[PDB]
């Protein structure tokens, strides 16, 4: 089990965070309710993204907070468990290259 995406990685000092509205990973393969998600924090630190209800944090709903974790969501996204796109399996797909929409604040240090 893995993340659909390639990581952000952290370069600086500063954690991963973004403005409500940004940062959701770009997946035509997926539609406007499913873009709702959290990073989770794995040299310099990885952050992986994973659909909300999905991956090592199935079961924690938007928003709870909790080390490590840093929720997003794109506007119009729905809160149900994203059970259709699942998590990937590395032994039959490559990780798709993270990104996001040109002009997303991103913190110091990180770059996509």
């Amino acid at each position: 089990t893995a993340s659909w995406f390639t990581a952000l990685t952290q370069h600086g000092k500063e954690e991963l965070r973004f403005p409500r509205g940004q940062g959701v990973p770009i997946n035509t393969n997926s539609g406007p309710d499913d873009q709702i998600g959290y990073y989770r924090r794995a040299l310099s630190p990885r952050w992986y993204f994973y659909y909300l209800g999905t991956g090592p944090e199935a079961s924690l709903p938007y928003g709870a907070n909790k080390e490590g974790i840093v929720w997003v969501a794109t506007e119009g996204a729905l809160n149900t468990p994203k059970d259709h796109i699942g998590t990937r399996n590395p032994n039959n797909n490559a990780a798709t290259v993270l990104q996001l929409p040109q002009g997303t604040t991103l913190p110091k240090g990180f770059y996509a």
